[PDB]
C-alpha cells in the first residue's frame, strides 16, 4: 500500500560512492539496496597479518548507501549458505526494533528485506547486532558501514549558503582485536569461531592491535592514493562503529566539519583536527589549495604511523608560493651565529 | 543574614529524581539536602562479582539533585562513625574553595553544612575530593552524582521555543577497577582500606574491569527497565565523574542533545550517538516514536555488551510501518538469484 | 617580492607567553620567529624519573608563538650539531606541504627558514614529523608547542561582543612513554637513540607512564603556580598534540571555550569540563570571582593525581560568601539525629 517510484541502486566498494544527485526536485522514492553478508580470511596489515573477517559486501567497511530526506529505503540482506552465523543489520538513521536488528536476523541460506524511512538528515552507522556479545564482536570483524541521508536542497552552511561538493569519499575506519602467541606473533585461525575465545580475551582489555582505514594498513596509500585537484571541494565521510577517532588531514584543514555528522546542525569553520564518537559518522568539506601529497590520519599518531591508520591524498595542481614558501633551503649554521645566548641554554 | 524562604527537599534513588517544577514562577529559596556517606560491599556483575564501595547515600550514583537558577543550595553532609575514612563533596556547579571540597572534609562521627549558589545552568557533577590520589580512588570506588540547575522558564530549544519533558531518568555511568589473581579471577576484600593496594595497580593502567550503570551490570535491565509511552518526551540525564562515554538509545536518536551539559548553549538536534567528557554530565531529549525495547548503550560495544554498559527501556503504544517494515520475513534465498555475479565476488 | 615590515619575537618559556597586542590597527607583517632543536635528558616526575627528550627551544611544550590573521609568519629551524638526529617541524596552521614538514628537514648542524600566511584564526598545534614511526616517537618525545593566530580586532564572544584577557597561560599537555625493566622500575637510557626500541613497545600499547603539564609532575604547583587576581579575565590555551584531554578548573568554570580552538565558531557559555580533542589546541576564558587555590586538571582523575596532570592557580582577592559559604564548621553528629530512618539504609 506504499505507491511510489521505485529505484534500484548498485553500491560500490568503498572508498568510492555509488552515483546520485546532490540537489533534487524529484518527489519520496523507494531506494532499494541490496546486501550480502561475506565470512572470508582478509589481510590487515603490510606485513601479511591475516584475519577471520566478517563483511557487508566482502568491503570492511560495508559500501555507504545515499539517499534523500523523505525517501524510503528498503534493503534486501542476504546470508548465503556458505556463511556460518546468523546475521542482522542496524541502521542508526532508522526508528524502531532496534534500528531494524530486531526485524533482520537471518541464518545461513536466508535473506529478508527490511523498509525504513530516511526522517533525519546526515550520516549515519550501520551495523550488524545479531545479539549479547556477539554484537560487538560482528562489529569488530567487520560488519559495519553508513548511510549518508542529504536534504533535499543539497547541503548548506548553516547561514542560509548552498555547498556543492565536486568528489565525495567515505572513510571507514576499523579497530582490530588480532590474538598473540607466547612469543608475541599474531595467531591464525581457520574459522571465525575459532578465533573468537582469543579474540575475546584481547577485545576485553580494549587496546586495538591495528586500526585501518578501508580495511587494511597502506589501503589508501601508494597507487590507491585518493585523487583530487587545486580548487575541488571535497567531501569525505568517515565513520567509527566502536571506537572513537580524530581525523586530520595533514597540510589541510576542515573548512566545513559536521564532526557529530547530523545536517540539521551548522557546521564548525576551519578546523585542525575533529572528533568522530565512536558509533557515529563525521563529515568534513574541505577546498584543495596547493598541490602535493597529503596525509588523512587519525591524530594518535601512534595509532597513524604504528597500527595502520593512514590514507594519502595526491592532489594536482599549481604550488601557491604566498600562502607557503621556502625562503631559504637546508643550509650550514653560519659559524657568525650566536644561539649559545638564547634564553633556554 | 541571608532571609529566604527554605525548602527542604527528599532525594530518591537513581535513576528516578525528586519531585520539582520545570518552569517556575517562585522567587529564589534555600533548597536544603543531605547526603549520608556510606562505604559497604556491593554487587557490581551478573556473575555476582563483590566490590567495596563508597557511597552518597547507599546508591552509585549519589542521587541526582534538582533547582533553579539564583537557589541557593544548601547541603549537610554526614559521615557516620561506621565509615573508617574522611571524605568530602565537591560540585561543579558551585564556584570557590575547590567546589566546596576545601570547606567541607569531616571524619567518621562528623557533619558539615556547604551553602552555594547555583548560578549556573546545567547539569554537573558532584563527588568526594579528599586531596592526593584519594580523589581518583573515592570516585572511581563510588562516590559521585549530579546535580540539574534548571532555567527559571525551563528548558528552551536555543531558538526562542520552550520544552517540556513528561519523564527524566539519570544514568549514573561508573568505570570500575577490580584486582584479579593469579588465574585471572576477581579478588574480594573485607575492606576498602584492605582492597586499596591493589586496586591502584589496576587504576594506573587506565583500563576498567566494569563499566556500569546504576552501580551494576544489568541494573537497568530485566524487571527494571525503564519505562515510557510513545509520545513521550523523555529527559536523559547521563554523568560520567572520570572517563569519557558515548551514550547511543539504539532503535531512537538524541532529539535535543545539551552533549556538554549546559542550558546557555542551544542543543544540538537529531544526534545518533552523543558524547559525555570525563569529568561531566549531559542531558538528551527524545520523543519515543515507536513501540518495543530499546538498549541504551555506551556505544565502545565491547564496553556495553562485555563490561555491564547496557540499560533498556520498555516502550508502550502501536507500531508505526511507516516509519518502518518488515516487507519480507527471512526466507530461502531464491534458486534463481544470482548473488554470484555481484562486483565484490 | 614580499615588500611587508618585518618583526623579529622573542620567544619566553611556558607557561608564559610573549609580550603580544590583542586588538591592532596595524597591517600585516612578516613576523620571524627562531626555534632551535634540543635534544636532553629531563626529570619528568616527583621522584626524579628521567626521559630522554627532544625540544623545541629546551621546553616541553615547545614556545606559544601569536600573531594576528593575514600576517606572514617565517620560522628559522636550528639543528645544532650536538644532536643526533633529523628534525623538521609542521604547523597545523598553514597550508601545504604536509604545514611545511615536506620543506623543512634538517640534519645535525643545519637550518632551514620557512615562511607561511596566517589564513585562519584560532590556536593550533605544531609538531616534529620526521616521517613513518619517527612522527610519533618525536612528538612524544616532547617535539610540539602551539601558535595562536588572533583576528585584528582580537576575541569575540560571537554574538558582536569584544571579549579580552588580562592575563593568558599556555598549558601544554604530555603524555610519555617510559619503560620499565621486570621489577616495575622504569628505565634509564644515555642516548634518545637507545631508549627508542623500549618506549616503541611501550607505545604500541598506548597507555601512556606520565601524563604531565609543562614537562614534569608538579611543574606547575607549589611555587610555580600560576597566579591571578579576582576580578581577572584569564585566558588559558591548552594543546596536546596526540592524546585527548578534558581540563577541568575546580573551583571555577569555563565562561567562554573554544573547544576545537578555532575563533571564527562561537565559544560555547559556562562549562564545567571540556574537551581537546589529540591533534589541537583549544583555548578557554574565565574570569575568577573567588580567591584561593583551584587546580586545573585534565578530569581523568587518575591521570590528574596519579600520573602527573595537576596544575595550581593561586588566585589573590576577598572571599565573597554570597555565592559560598560554611554554614556550620565540623561537627559532631547530633545525638538526636535519625539518619537511620533514611530510605537508603
Ligand atoms: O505489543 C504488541 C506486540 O507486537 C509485536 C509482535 O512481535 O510486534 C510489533 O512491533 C514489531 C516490530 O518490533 C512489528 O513488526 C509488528 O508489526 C508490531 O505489531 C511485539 O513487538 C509487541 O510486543
Ligand atoms: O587570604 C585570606 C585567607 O582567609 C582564608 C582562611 O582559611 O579563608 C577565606 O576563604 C575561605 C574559603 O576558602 C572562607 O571560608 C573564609 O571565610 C575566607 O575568609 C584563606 O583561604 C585565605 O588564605
Ligand atoms: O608537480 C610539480 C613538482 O614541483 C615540486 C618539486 O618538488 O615542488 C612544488 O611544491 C613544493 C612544495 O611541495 C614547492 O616548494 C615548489 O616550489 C613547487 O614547485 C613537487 O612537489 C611537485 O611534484
Ligand atoms: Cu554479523
Ligand atoms: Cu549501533
Ligand atoms: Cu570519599
Ligand atoms: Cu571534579
Ligand atoms: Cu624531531
Ligand atoms: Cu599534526
Amino acid at each position: 500500500d506504499l505507491k511510489l517510484p521505485r529505484q534500484r541502486v548498485d553500491l560500490v566498494a568503498p572508498p568510492f560512492v555509488h552515483v546520485h544527485e546532490q540537489a533534487t526536485k524529484q518527489g519520496p522514492k523507494i531506494m532499494e539496496f541490496k546486501l550480502v553478508v561475506q565470512e572470508k580470511k582478509m589481510v590487515i596489515d603490510e606485513k601479511g597479518t591475516t584475519f577471520q573477517a566478517m563483511t557487508f559486501n566482502g568491503s570492511m567497511p560495508g559500501p555507504l548507501m545515499v539517499v534523500h530526506e523523505g525517501d524510503y529505503v528498503e534493503v534486501t540482506l542476504v546470508n548465503p549458505a556458505t556463511n556460518t552465523m546468523p546475521h542482522n543489520i542496524d541502521f542508526h538513521s532508522a526508528t524502531g526494533a532496534l534500528g531494524g536488528g530486531a526485524l533482520t536476523l537471518i541464518n545461513p541460506g536466508e535473506q529478508v528485506v527490511l523498509r525504513w524511512k530516511a526522517t533525519r538528515t546526515g550520516v549515519f552507522v550501520y551495523h550488524c547486532a545479531p545479539g549479547g556479545p556477539m554484537i560487538p564482536w560482528h562489529v569488530v570483524s567487520g560488519m559495519n558501514g553508513a548511510v549518508m541521508v542529504l536534504p533535499r536542497d543539497g547541503l548548506n552552511d548553516g547561514h542560509g549558503h548552498s555547498l556543492r561538493y565536486d568528489r565525495i569519499y567515505y572513510i571507514g575506519e576499523q579497530d582490530l582485536y588480532v590474538p598473540r602467541d607466547e612469543k608475541g606473533n599474531f595467531k591464525s585461525y581457520d574459522s571465525p569461531g575459532e578465533a573468537y575465545s582469543d579474540t575475546e580475551e584481547v577485545m576485553r582489555k580494549l587496546t586495538p592491535t591495528h586500526v585501518v582505514f578501508n580495511g587494511k594498513a597502506g589501503a589508501l596509500t601508494g597507487k590507491n592514493a585518493l585523487n583530487a585537484n587545486v580548487g575541488e571541494n571535497v567531501l569525505i565521510v568517515h565513520s567509527q562503529a566502536n571506537r572513537d577517532s580524530r581525523p586530520h588531514l595533514i597540510g589541510g584543514h576542515g573548512d566545513y566539519v559536521w564532526e557529530t555528522g547530523k545536517f540539521s546542525n551548522a557546521p564548525e569553520t576551519g578546523l585542525e583536527t575533529w572528533f568522530i564518537r565512536g558509533g557515529s559518522a563525521g563529515a568534513a568539506l574541505y577546498k584543495f589549495l596547493q598541490p602535493g601529497i597529503y596525509a588523512y590520519v587519525t591524530h594518535n599518531l601512534i595509532e597513524a604511523a604504528n597500527l595502520g591508520a593512514t590514507a594519502h591524498f595526491k592532489v594536482e595542481g599549481k604550488w601557491n608560493d604566498d600562502l607557503m614558501t621556502q625562503v631559504k633551503a637546508p643550509a650550514d649554521i653560519p659559524t657568525g651565529s650566536t644561539n649559545e645566548n638564547l634564553y633556554f641554554q
